[PDB]
Protein backbone atom coordinates (compact mmCIF):
# COMPACT_ATOMS: atom_id res chain seq x y z
CA UNK A 1 0.00 0.00 0.00
CA UNK A 2 1.39 3.19 -1.23
CA UNK A 3 -0.31 5.72 0.86
CA UNK A 4 1.98 9.07 0.37
CA UNK A 5 1.12 10.60 -2.90
CA UNK A 6 4.04 13.04 -3.48
CA UNK A 7 6.46 11.02 -5.49
CA UNK A 8 10.16 11.75 -5.18
CA UNK A 9 12.01 12.86 -8.01
CA UNK A 10 14.06 9.61 -7.15
CA UNK A 11 11.23 7.40 -7.75
CA UNK A 12 9.97 9.18 -10.81
CA UNK A 13 13.56 8.61 -11.76
CA UNK A 14 13.09 4.94 -11.02
CA UNK A 15 11.51 4.24 -14.36
CA UNK A 16 14.17 5.98 -16.86
CA UNK A 17 16.26 2.51 -15.45
CA UNK A 18 13.92 0.41 -16.88
CA UNK A 19 13.49 1.80 -20.24
CA UNK A 20 11.02 4.07 -19.82
CA UNK A 21 11.36 8.25 -20.66
CA UNK A 22 9.89 11.03 -19.91
CA UNK A 23 9.71 14.50 -20.99
CA UNK A 24 8.84 18.05 -20.10
CA UNK A 25 7.44 19.71 -23.45
CA UNK A 26 6.77 23.73 -23.05
CA UNK A 27 4.63 26.48 -25.42
CA UNK A 28 3.02 29.37 -25.60
CA UNK A 29 -0.52 28.59 -25.73
CA UNK A 30 -3.42 30.99 -26.28
CA UNK A 31 -2.25 33.52 -23.41
CA UNK A 32 0.65 32.13 -21.57
CA UNK A 33 3.12 29.55 -21.49
CA UNK A 34 2.51 26.09 -20.57
CA UNK A 35 3.95 22.22 -20.25
CA UNK A 36 2.90 18.94 -20.90
CA UNK A 37 4.24 15.68 -19.56
CA UNK A 38 4.99 13.13 -21.87
CA UNK A 39 5.86 8.93 -20.90
CA UNK A 40 7.40 6.75 -23.58
CA UNK A 41 7.05 3.14 -22.81
CA UNK A 42 9.75 0.56 -23.08
CA UNK A 43 8.18 -0.56 -26.43
CA UNK A 44 8.33 2.95 -27.82
CA UNK A 45 4.26 3.86 -27.00
CA UNK A 46 3.96 7.45 -26.28
CA UNK A 47 1.34 8.45 -23.37
CA UNK A 48 0.30 11.20 -22.62
CA UNK A 49 -2.37 11.07 -19.89
CA UNK A 50 -2.12 9.28 -16.68
CA UNK A 51 -4.69 6.97 -17.06
CA UNK A 52 -3.03 5.79 -20.01
CA UNK A 53 0.24 4.21 -18.51
CA UNK A 54 -1.95 2.37 -15.68
CA UNK A 55 -3.50 0.75 -18.89
CA UNK A 56 -0.29 0.31 -20.04
CA UNK A 57 0.90 -1.51 -16.46
CA UNK A 58 -1.70 -3.92 -16.97
CA UNK A 59 -1.68 -4.55 -20.34
CA UNK A 60 2.68 -4.96 -19.89
CA UNK A 61 4.76 -7.24 -18.14
CA UNK A 62 6.63 -4.84 -15.52
CA UNK A 63 8.28 -6.13 -12.87
CA UNK A 64 10.28 -3.13 -11.15
CA UNK A 65 7.91 0.27 -12.17
CA UNK A 66 4.27 0.75 -10.86
CA UNK A 67 1.77 3.44 -10.85
CA UNK A 68 3.79 4.92 -7.44
CA UNK A 69 7.06 5.97 -9.94
CA UNK A 70 4.92 8.38 -12.47
CA UNK A 71 3.73 12.12 -12.16
CA UNK A 72 2.62 14.19 -14.85
CA UNK A 73 3.48 16.98 -12.99
CA UNK A 74 5.13 19.56 -15.73
CA UNK A 75 7.06 21.13 -12.50
CA UNK A 76 8.98 17.72 -11.63
CA UNK A 77 12.40 17.82 -12.97
CA UNK A 78 12.98 14.58 -14.01
CA UNK A 79 13.53 13.63 -17.57
CA UNK A 80 14.30 15.91 -20.88
CA UNK A 81 12.97 19.00 -21.26
CA UNK A 82 12.02 20.98 -24.85
CA UNK A 83 10.46 24.45 -26.00
CA UNK A 84 9.38 25.44 -28.54
CA UNK A 85 10.60 29.22 -29.60
CA UNK A 86 9.49 31.18 -32.39
CA UNK A 87 12.14 33.15 -34.36
CA UNK A 88 11.78 35.34 -37.77
CA UNK A 89 13.03 31.81 -39.30
CA UNK A 90 10.02 30.08 -37.80
CA UNK A 91 9.00 27.51 -34.55
CA UNK A 92 12.28 25.95 -33.19
CA UNK A 93 11.95 22.69 -30.44
CA UNK A 94 15.25 23.06 -28.48
CA UNK A 95 16.12 20.90 -25.75
CA UNK A 96 16.37 22.95 -22.51
CA UNK A 97 19.83 22.71 -20.16
CA UNK A 98 19.76 21.45 -16.77
CA UNK A 99 20.46 25.37 -16.05
CA UNK A 100 16.98 26.36 -17.99
CA UNK A 101 14.64 23.97 -16.38
CA UNK A 102 14.21 25.75 -12.95
CA UNK A 103 13.01 29.11 -14.30
CA UNK A 104 10.69 27.29 -16.82
CA UNK A 105 9.35 25.26 -14.10
CA UNK A 106 8.56 28.72 -12.22
CA UNK A 107 7.25 29.98 -15.22
CA UNK A 108 4.60 27.64 -16.76
CA UNK A 109 0.81 27.46 -15.51
CA UNK B 1 29.74 18.51 -50.41
CA UNK B 2 29.43 15.94 -48.30
CA UNK B 3 31.25 13.53 -51.05
CA UNK B 4 32.15 10.88 -47.84
CA UNK B 5 28.98 8.49 -47.65
CA UNK B 6 29.86 6.55 -44.65
CA UNK B 7 28.91 8.37 -41.16
CA UNK B 8 31.39 8.35 -38.26
CA UNK B 9 30.01 7.33 -35.02
CA UNK B 10 30.40 11.35 -33.31
CA UNK B 11 28.48 12.21 -36.77
CA UNK B 12 25.62 10.22 -35.87
CA UNK B 13 25.69 11.31 -31.87
CA UNK B 14 25.74 14.87 -33.08
CA UNK B 15 22.24 15.18 -33.80
CA UNK B 16 21.46 14.08 -29.95
CA UNK B 17 23.22 17.18 -28.87
CA UNK B 18 20.46 19.24 -30.35
CA UNK B 19 17.50 17.78 -28.90
CA UNK B 20 16.95 14.68 -31.58
CA UNK B 21 16.92 10.84 -29.96
CA UNK B 22 18.07 7.55 -31.61
CA UNK B 23 17.09 4.15 -30.95
CA UNK B 24 17.46 1.04 -32.33
CA UNK B 25 14.71 -1.78 -31.62
CA UNK B 26 15.38 -5.34 -32.17
CA UNK B 27 12.85 -8.74 -32.22
CA UNK B 28 12.41 -11.65 -33.58
CA UNK B 29 10.51 -11.57 -37.08
CA UNK B 30 9.22 -14.13 -39.23
CA UNK B 31 12.49 -16.56 -39.19
CA UNK B 32 15.06 -13.84 -37.50
CA UNK B 33 16.38 -11.68 -35.39
CA UNK B 34 15.92 -8.06 -36.94
CA UNK B 35 16.42 -4.62 -35.68
CA UNK B 36 14.82 -1.22 -36.97
CA UNK B 37 16.11 2.42 -35.99
CA UNK B 38 13.68 5.17 -35.05
CA UNK B 39 14.72 8.95 -35.06
CA UNK B 40 12.76 11.62 -32.85
CA UNK B 41 12.93 15.11 -33.68
CA UNK B 42 12.95 17.60 -31.35
CA UNK B 43 9.32 18.46 -31.51
CA UNK B 44 8.88 14.65 -30.49
CA UNK B 45 7.83 13.56 -34.23
CA UNK B 46 9.29 9.82 -34.60
CA UNK B 47 10.57 9.00 -37.76
CA UNK B 48 11.28 5.57 -39.13
CA UNK B 49 13.11 6.35 -42.57
CA UNK B 50 15.68 8.24 -44.23
CA UNK B 51 13.23 9.94 -46.74
CA UNK B 52 10.72 11.23 -43.45
CA UNK B 53 14.23 12.68 -41.86
CA UNK B 54 14.81 14.83 -44.92
CA UNK B 55 11.41 16.06 -44.93
CA UNK B 56 11.53 16.88 -41.69
CA UNK B 57 15.01 18.66 -42.44
CA UNK B 58 13.60 20.79 -45.41
CA UNK B 59 10.21 21.99 -43.22
CA UNK B 60 11.66 22.74 -40.05
CA UNK B 61 14.26 25.23 -38.66
CA UNK B 62 17.68 23.08 -38.24
CA UNK B 63 21.03 25.04 -37.66
CA UNK B 64 23.02 22.31 -36.36
CA UNK B 65 22.16 19.49 -37.96
CA UNK B 66 22.28 18.07 -41.51
CA UNK B 67 21.45 15.25 -43.56
CA UNK B 68 25.16 13.45 -43.04
CA UNK B 69 24.28 13.66 -39.44
CA UNK B 70 22.14 10.17 -39.80
CA UNK B 71 22.05 6.94 -40.37
CA UNK B 72 19.30 4.01 -39.97
CA UNK B 73 21.70 1.56 -39.74
CA UNK B 74 20.76 -0.66 -36.52
CA UNK B 75 24.59 -1.97 -36.69
CA UNK B 76 25.60 1.76 -35.86
CA UNK B 77 26.22 2.00 -31.77
CA UNK B 78 24.64 5.30 -31.37
CA UNK B 79 21.67 6.09 -29.22
CA UNK B 80 19.51 3.58 -26.95
CA UNK B 81 19.04 -0.09 -28.06
CA UNK B 82 15.56 -2.27 -27.05
CA UNK B 83 14.95 -6.05 -27.26
CA UNK B 84 11.78 -7.59 -27.60
CA UNK B 85 11.89 -10.64 -25.56
CA UNK B 86 9.70 -13.60 -24.83
CA UNK B 87 8.98 -15.62 -21.14
CA UNK B 88 6.05 -17.13 -19.80
CA UNK B 89 4.73 -14.08 -18.63
CA UNK B 90 4.20 -12.58 -21.94
CA UNK B 91 6.17 -10.66 -24.49
CA UNK B 92 8.58 -7.36 -22.36
CA UNK B 93 11.26 -4.90 -24.08
CA UNK B 94 14.02 -4.39 -22.43
CA UNK B 95 16.58 -1.96 -22.64
CA UNK B 96 20.05 -3.24 -23.37
CA UNK B 97 23.19 -1.93 -21.59
CA UNK B 98 26.45 -1.06 -23.17
CA UNK B 99 27.77 -4.84 -22.82
CA UNK B 100 25.06 -5.85 -24.40
CA UNK B 101 24.49 -3.82 -27.21
CA UNK B 102 28.16 -5.74 -29.57
CA UNK B 103 26.60 -8.91 -29.54
CA UNK B 104 23.54 -7.62 -30.92
CA UNK B 105 24.89 -6.23 -33.49
CA UNK B 106 26.41 -9.25 -34.54
CA UNK B 107 23.53 -10.98 -34.54
CA UNK B 108 20.95 -8.73 -36.35
CA UNK B 109 20.08 -9.39 -40.28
Amino acid sequence: VMRRRIATPEEVRLPLQHGWRREVRIKKGSHRWQGETWYYGPCGKRMKQFPEVIKYLSRNVVHSVRREHFSFSPRMPVGDFFEERDTPEGLQWVQLSAEEIPSRIQAIT
